């Protein structure tokens, strides 16, 4: 309802794909979302996401990946239980490869686009789920987010 805020924290998981290379389903992290309802039907939502795949000890060339994004947009309340939203903002990716002794890294900022929903099983609770896409030159990053929190 009007004047109410929702804050949530959640899992984020990315798939990363460049044509000619295998899809990378590993990067993981988190998502914070903050929603404010201006009236009983319309509001705004902001999102920060980060995912990464770093050094993991395992059993010649190792890689490191990081993605984050800041997006925002309008949220439309359908009824007491469900609201839908669309987001726009920026994504930033960085990839680094090292051996032995030597390394190269690339980073890129591009538009990020998202869409999601919020479910209120109780008026003061939030379950949040969304998808985000960003194309960083030839590298596509798709990120799913699933979180929870409170509305007050």
């Amino acid at each position: 309802m009007e004047g109410e805020s929702s804050i949530s924290i959640g899992y984020a998981q990315s798939r990363v794909k460049e044509d000619g290379y295998k899809l990378d389903k590993n990067p993981r992290g988190f998502n914070l979302k903050y929603r404010y309802e201006f009236n009983n039907d319309w509001g705004v939502i902001g999102s920060f996401a980060q995912t990464r795949r770093g050094f993991e000890e395992s059993v010649l060339i190792d890689g490191d990946f990081k993605y984050y994004s800041v997006t925002a947009g309008p949220v439309f309340r359908i009824n007491e239980y469900v609201s839908l939203y669309g987001l726009l903002g920026a994504g930033h990716g960085k990839a680094k490869f090292s051996s032995f002794g030597q390394s190269e890294s690339r980073s890129k900022t591009s538009l990020a686009y998202g869409a999601g929903l919020q479910f209120n099983p109780h008026p003061n609770f939030v379950i949040d789920a969304s998808y985000e896409y960003s194309k960083l030159d030839d590298v596509k990053v798709g990120t799913w987010m699933l979180g929870a929190g409170y509305r007050f």
